[PDB]
């Protein structure tokens, strides 16, 4: 109604994240069932890779992240997240990197180097996304297996945004790293589920979202040793209708709010910023994809506010799980079906 959409590819089985590979090589694309696909314009979709970490494709996990390193151009360094098993049947998640093939074929020497511990999850909060700052360090979102008080848990890395060095090294600077007991690798606490994240190209600051339980998902901009309140402060509701038997308000000194909270959760996913000349209605926008509302959101960005323009993709009827703004100023989604698809948007 709104944009115009074209199918670039269909019969995706559950894609969760794509990747652009430069010089118009195209992108990487996982599914989640454990999958690594390279697609390109006149080729379509390829085999998979070789050399992808074997993973645990159950309820809300699997293969999930593919994120380029910074230095792609030289090292041609990209990195995996996915959901790994312990001992006991549960999993939790796991990030790891190798490095691209010229040929496009394999990923080559893949090592994980970082492991969400312990492994709590029977298939929900894992989390997943990786985020490169593009100044030194990565940043990595973990839900808490839906173990709720343990995202408070400082040595747990449930319901943790966690930053490393680029390299995958804990930074000498992280704000836990003299507490005794606490995890070195934890930026930020308090965190439920989070799904998107992206940074912002116009304050150089990392925002994340993340899945409420029944309503109050959220938008974070989160800062170093900061409590983003989970499960103590809520904008949601248990399934029932009650209350989350942890939370104590919505609002609860000590912990910092969200940007922007939805009572009625759409169950929010990939968020991409638009800063592109080649569609100036979109610039000053974040577009976030919603798995429950089927369509995607348009937001107005203003300095660390946020507001809801209206939805679009919504007469198509599917699950949104990833959205990205394109090299070329497009807007590139992934859908969250059995035959999902990858969609090339842009407004009329
Ligand atoms: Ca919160």
């Amino acid at each position: 109604a709104t944009v115009n959409v074209e199918v670039l590819q269909d019969k995706l089985d559950h894609p969760w994240a794509l990747a652009f590979l430069p010089d118009n090589h195209g992108m990487l694309i996982t599914l989640r069932g454990g999958e690594l696909r390279h697609w390109q314009a006149g080729k379509g979709l390829s085999a998979p890779l070789s050399g992808v970490p074997d993973v645990w494709a159950h309820g809300q996990g699997g293969l999930l992240d593919v994120v380029l390193a910074p230095d792609f151009a030289q090292s041609r360094r990209i990195w995996l997240s996915y959901s790994e098993v312990g001992d006991d049947g549960k999993a939790g998640t796991a990030v790891g990197y190798g490095r691209l093939s010229d040929d496009l074929s394999k990923v080559t020497d893949f090592r994980t180097v970082f492991r969400q511990m312990p492994k709590l999850s029977t298939g929900n909060h894992f989390g997943g996304r990786l985020v490169f700052d593009g100044k030194g360090y990565l940043f990595i979102a973990l839900g808490e297996n839906n173990q709720r008080p343990t995202a408070q848990d400082l040595d747990k890395l449930q319901g943790k945004l966690v930053r490393l060095t680029d390299q995958g090294e804990i930074p000498d600077d992280n704000p836990f790293i003299k507490e005794s007991g606490v995890r070195a690798e934890i930026w930020s606490y308090g965190i439920r589920n989070p799904q998107g994240m992206a940074m912002n190209p116009w304050s150089n600051a990392l925002w994340l979202n993340e899945h409420g339980p029944r309503g109050g998902d959220e938008i974070n901009i989160p800062q170093k040793g900061k409590n983003y309140g989970w499960p103590l402060a809520t904008w949601g509701i248990n399934y029932s209708g009650f209350k989350i038997p942890e939370a104590k308000g919505e609002i609860v000194a000590g912990t910092e709010q969200p940007v922007f909270y939805w009572k009625d959760s759409p169950a929010v996913s990939g968020m991409a910023f638009y800063n592109s000349d080649k569609f100036p209605q979109w610039q000053q926008k974040l577009f976030i994809g919603a798995l429950k509302d089927k369509d995607v959101i348009v937001m107005s960005v203003n300095g660390d506010k946020v507001t809801e323009d209206g939805r679009i993709l919504t007469d198509r009827g599917q699950r949104i799980r990833d959205v990205r703004t394109g090299p070329d100023g497009y807007l590139y989604v992934l859908t969250d079906e059995s035959s999902g698809e990858l969609l090339k948007v842009s407004p009329r």
